């Protein structure tokens, strides 16, 4: 059928917790969502999930769960930028790579070492930040779901009111979230990202250095 239902399915089959959206809150279905980074919905539950999704529903999936992460770029063209296209493309041949609805980009990692607490944003740019790790208490939405952006009023969005729909979609292929060495990635973007402005937030690299 669709590929909201497909991809939706798919993390389920890989033993990450998913949450539909409200169209109209857009925010989870559920006010205590946080609790799926730890246990599954049941039966009952993620059937009545899978029903919302299937009818049109957009989900959503916890961080955090099982050591999974995902590290979420404001713009991909600012990435290849950032590491060239060979890093990014090796990358996302190794573990699974999304388009945002905004131009982001979503690498979703496995990591042995997550950090306890919110260190975000990751690095920034001329003040702000480019990217966020989203774990524990954090979601992003999952492939398949789109997003109208006719009521986005804010600069946050590049199609402010614009009378356009875009989706969460592959960057490339279907591949499994595979594992990464968190830190060792952190390093190697804080290298290359130093020659183009762009520095690891405080909190960041106090985590990075222990
Ligand atoms: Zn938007
Ligand atoms: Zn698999």
């Amino acid at each position: 059928s669709s590929e909201r239902i497909r991809y939706a399915k798919w993390m389920l089959e890989h033993g990450f917790n998913i949450i539909p959206i409200d169209p109209e809150s857009k925010k989870p279905v559920l006010k205590e969502w946080q609790k799926y980074s730890h246990e599954m919905p049941s039966d009952e539950e993620k059937q009545r999930f899978l029903k919302m999704i299937e009818e049109g529903y957009n989900y959503a999936i916890p961080g955090g769960q099982k050591g999974m992460v995902i590290m979420d770029f404001e713009s991909k063209e600012k990435l290849k930028a950032w590491i060239g296209e060979s890093a990014l493309e090796e990358l996302c041949r190794k573990t699974l790579c999304t388009n945002t609805v905004h131009g982001g980009i979503h690498i979703y990692v496995l990591s042995n070492d997550i950090p306890p607490h919110k260190i975000n944003p990751l690095f920034e740019e001329n003040g702000k930040g480019i990217i966020d790790l989203q774990s524990y208490n954090s979601y992003v939405l999952g492939l398949g779901s789109c997003v109208n952006h006719l009521h986005c009023t804010t600069d946050k969005c590049p199609w402010k009111e614009q009378n356009y729909t875009t989706c969460y979609t592959l960057y490339n292929e279907l591949k499994e979230i595979s594992k990464v060495d968190l830190k060792s990635l952190l390093r190697f973007l804080a290298e290359k990202g130093k020659r183009l402005g762009i520095t690891l937030s405080k909190t960041a690299k106090e985590w990075l250095e222990g």
